[PDB]
């Protein structure tokens, strides 16, 4: 009935709920959060300014806010096995900024994964505060295997002499060896920071090795595979680092935290501590593998590194369509959303790319299994193969509606 | 019933809803958002990654997100009379960071209001990124009048030669002359940034003259007097500056925006565009004047600057209780929340202070008027006079309960 006061706004919110229902979401970073997560960030906790930390706030009337934030901190520590957690970062990007501010100074040398191989903007892009403030040098995957080569990264680190190595990626499909990253860091006297945003849910589910025992500091989004609200999180085992991180988040970088979003983080972290989260992770892994297998067996398509051991994979589409932007646009026509993506050693424009990135988390959260995941990948191959046949795309779009009706979003 | 799964979290949220109902909220930054604002940030908009700007997103299936974000932008532009708006900043601190990144360089000199006279942490505190990155040199209020002296500030600017002047405050009761601030900036070829976070509601209601025609760039929180969700907003009339601001917010400082929060910004901005919002502003002014008048007349209390023309005022409490912190602790015992606050030329430790800060927006949103405001101020005078008479406090707590039951929070 507040809806009656603002139809243009509430019409658009209702349309987005229906678009999410009627579309197959394969964007590897996306998920479907619980009713409980959305309800928690729709609470009157937005009415309370909580500058500072539990028991050490700028203002009064914060005793109950302190219970909520302490639940989020304790559940993070328990879930990831860390001695310290900071649940205030507004975003993964703000989490990363606080860690740089805590460990290094402006102009220090940092190594981060190449943006074409899956490094984030905040891992040294020149258009990011990261690239503008610090001296980032990128490491890549091997050109032939498309795998991290820890011997090559070591040789580069001994030349570059970084103060900090950043590990973690948004387009890398294989198991990262975090013990090797920390061995590299230790060999050159560098800090190791792991941004586990993409894989945090699989770390929580037991399906990906934890960086937490190896990274001086671990950052993540609470969204993506962890299936939480949009925000950031920082972990460490080192009490002196924890004090600097806390001061860097507030008052270094942010002011008041979003305590309604932190309530939602507490909700999501308790959902990830449930035994049912292990089964989620297992279905995320099986579902992503079942899609990759369709592309591996098709002669016209190549999966980057030959497959996946996580939630995502990339496909070189350039034997079937001109570039990944074309592939993204064709699949959108049949109500399948994914993103064009640069492949390692990408030769085409970053606006076009050679690739698509596919993820399983959102379709897994809707209850889909291996048979549905395989059928979705068969529709992708068929749509790209027949991109100039409207009657084909029309039929695939109608088949997609039967599957979305069968696996309702909420 | 999702709440059965997590009673510790949902019991804490019920405990905060009761705490807010049974508390008289005088923290001058606090407010009571509409059910519509909370509902918008509890939507499945949290599921969509919207890196980029409307029509220029990193990913597809963003055409409905684009309508929502464009409503927030169009409403900010219409409400404040600005040619350009950015609704993505996660916070007021993030909005300010993007403006500095757009207009100046590290090491550049900036003038901002002294932190003791109500400058924000992000206006050059040494523990903020603001003081760490830029050379902040404060202007103060007149020691006698506790007013801004535009002649004194002009002389200081001619001597310091800042690249940027920051105006706006968290603890200043009087009308800030934005036309004079622009004259001062113009005299030295500085940019003028106004942070209107505390007064944006009064600007929107017509009760404070707008900085928007005078500042090169205006920042604000969407929360505080504007009565929106927690977040930031940037306004400018200069198209070249607007492009720099857009790049600085993303990919300069942030990654994906909180589109659920942006929907709530669009909701709050439509509310502020309503004729009822003028009546809200009217009552905020009246209620604050009413409380200020009680302290003005009582002989044991001085109001800083001797009164208010906005939503807040400060009171020197040191003749009645040892320090502002003691006053905060005592009023907490009778279910009245405000904060200890430094006064101009504060002499005591920042952890104690001589002052309390009081504002009207929250009690005004609960539907209270001049009578209840006068009454609340009488209760505050009485509790502080009788601070070690346990039975006087207990009886005030009871009178407070009658008022809170009379004006239900929701
Ligand atoms: C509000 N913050 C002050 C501390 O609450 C206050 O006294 O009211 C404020 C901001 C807040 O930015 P965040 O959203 O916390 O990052 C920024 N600018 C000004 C002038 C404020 O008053
Ligand atoms: C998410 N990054 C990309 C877009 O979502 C992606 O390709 O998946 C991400 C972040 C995001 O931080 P924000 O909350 O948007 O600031 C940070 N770090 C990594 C590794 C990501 O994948
Ligand atoms: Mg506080």
């Amino acid at each position: 009935d507040y809806k009656a006061f603002d139809p243009e706004l509430w019409n658009a919110i209702d349309a987005e709920a229906e678009r999410q229902q009627n579309n197959i979401e394969l964007i590897a970073s996306e998920n479907v959060v619980s009713k409980a997560v959305m309800a928690a960030q729709g609470t009157l906790l937005t009415n309370k300014s909580a500058e500072g930390y539990p028991g050490k706030r700028y203002y009064g009337g914060t005793a109950v806010i302190d219970v909520v934030e302490t639940l989020a901190i304790e559940r993070a520590k328990k879930l990831f096995g860390a001695k310290f957690a900071n649940v205030q970062p507004h975003s993964g990007s703000q989490a990363n900024a606080a860690v740089y501010m805590s460990l290094i100074q402006p102009g220090d040398t940092v190594m981060g994964m190449d943006l074409s191989a899956g490094g984030h903007l905040t891992h040294g892009a020149p258009v990011s505060f990261s690239g503008k403030t610090y001296n980032f040098v990128s490491y890549n995957v091997d050109k032939e295997s498309e795998l991290l080569d820890y011997d090559a990264i070591l040789a580069q680190a001994k030349e570059v002499r970084p103060k900090l190595i950043v590990a973690g990626a948004s387009a890398y499909s294989r198991i990262i060896d975090f013990a090797k990253f920390r061995e590299i860091a230790d060999a050159v006297g560098a800090y190791l920071m792991v941004d586990m945003a993409h894989i945090a849910g699989l770390v929580a589910s037991g399906h990906h090795p934890s960086p937490v025992p190896y990274a001086h500091v671990t950052t993540t989004t609470t969204h993506k595979t962890l299936r939480g609200p949009r925000g950031g999180l920082i972990l460490t085992d080192d009490e002196d680092i924890a004090k600097k991180l806390n001061s860097a988040v507030f008052p270094g970088l942010q002011g008041g935290p979003l305590e309604h979003v932190i309530a939602a983080k507490a909700v999501a972290l308790k959902e990830a501590l449930d035994p049912a989260f292990k089964e989620y992770g297992e279905n995320v892994i099986k579902n992503a593998a079942a899609m990759a297998d369709v592309f591996n067996q098709h002669p016209d398509f190549r999966v980057i590194s030959g497959g996946t051991n996580n939630h995502l994979f990339l496909v070189d589409v350039t034997k079937v369509v001109e570039n990944g932007k074309v592939a993204q646009n064709v699949l959108e026509e049949v109500n399948i959303t994914l993103n064009k993506n640069s492949i390692p050693y990408e030769q085409l424009s970053p606006f076009k790319t050679s690739g698509i990135r596919v993820g399983s988390p959102a379709i897994t959260s809707r209850g889909m299994g291996e048979a549905e995941s395989r059928q979705i990948a068969e529709w992708m191959v068929e749509a790209l193969e027949n991109h100039d046949k409207p009657e084909v795309l029309e039929r695939i779009r109608g088949d997609v509606k039967v599957l979305t009706d069968a696996f309702p979003l909420y």
